[PDB]
């Protein structure tokens, strides 16, 4: 079996498919409306400029729904907004969202095509290290290979008052249940690691840092995967188990098994009929 990551044109498809198939983006959409303006509610005080560092930005989408808030509590003041962000295409996208979109006159973009660690690495021999209002890791620490590292870093990076956000499924997420599960049937690539909110907690406990983690129910319309022959279900199918044409190149019983516990309530909750699978998510705050 070939990993859905070692073909682009499959991933994407794969993916888009997942945001609109889920409420992955609302779910960030609430929290960012119901919880981040009193979690970034003070990063700018006492400063001319909020630095905000994006690590695994991507095409932009959240962070600029995190840049409205951060206005919206700090009026006229000037945001020096960075991305690290490996993908060029990811970056082109980016640019192309922050010229089709207004009210961002008042925002300086600076894009690192580099990943975290080569970011980190990078600034170490500057022997000087620089300071963030608000550092944020949304869905991107799976592509991370040294964890505990990049938390200590990115934590030492936090000025006055900052915070540092971060997002992975929860413990308590299907998905948790799935690579538990499932994980090793599932093929391997060294461009990622399963990684969830225990997984982040216990390392920061370790590490000693200040943090409040907080859940958020999220779902993915799985529905369409019931279906044969379908679409939309098995562009999803692809999603779920990381790999290439799964409706039609794993083994048989592999197949037969998930596709019954993609149905168990430990999975997935059945309403009206629509199959949703838990995509519960761990949003991470820690405090410089
Ligand atoms: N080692 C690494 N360091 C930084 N970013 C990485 C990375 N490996 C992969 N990425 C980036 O991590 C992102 C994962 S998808 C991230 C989603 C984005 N933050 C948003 O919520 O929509 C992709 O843009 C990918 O290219
Ligand atoms: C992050 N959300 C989208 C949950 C699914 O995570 C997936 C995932 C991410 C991208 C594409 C398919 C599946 C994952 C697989 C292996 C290692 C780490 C993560």
């Amino acid at each position: 079996m070939r990993s859905l990551f070692s073909d682009h044109g499959k991933y994407v498809e794969s993916f888009r498919r997942f945001l609109n198939h889920s409420t992955e983006h609302q779910c960030m959409q609430e929290f960012m409306d119901k919880k981040l303006p009193g979690i970034i509610g003070r990063i700018g005080d006492t400063k001319s400029e909020i630095k905000i560092l994006s690590i695994g930005g991507g095409a932009g989408e959240i962070d600029l729904q995190i840049l409205s808030k951060v206005q919206a509590q700090y009026p006229g003041v000037c945001i020096n907004n960075e991305v690290v962000e490996p993908s060029a295409e990811q970056i082109a996208k980016y640019k192309e969202l922050v010229a089709k979109t207004s009210n961002l006159e008042n925002v300086k973009f600076a894009w690192h095509k580099e990943t975290s660690s080569e970011y980190q690495s990078r600034m170490l021999e500057k022997k000087e290290l620089q300071k963030w209002d608000f550092i944020h890791m949304i869905q991107m620490l799976y592509y991370v290979k040294d964890i505990p590292a990049t938390l200590k870093f990115f934590h030492s990076l936090l000025g006055t008052n900052a915070k540092m956000l971060i997002i992975v499924v929860s413990g308590s997420s299907g998905w948790d249940k799935l690579w538990k599960k499932y994980g090793s049937r599932f093929p391997q690539d060294d461009l990622c690691q399963y990684i969830t909110s225990d997984d982040l907690t216990q390392m920061l406990d370790n590490l000693g840092l200040k943090y409040e983690c907080y859940d958020l129910l999220s779902t993915m319309d799985i529905s369409d995967c019931f279906i044969d022959g379908n679409e939309n279900g098995d562009l999803l199918w692809d999603f779920l188990t990381e790999t290439c044409n799964f409706n039609a190149t794993a083994p048989p019983d592999l197949r037969a098994e998930l596709g019954k516990d993609l149905q168990e309530p430990e999975f997935s909750a059945k309403k009206e009929g629509k199959v949703l699978f838990n995509n519960t998510l761990s949003f991470i705050v820690i405090e410089a």
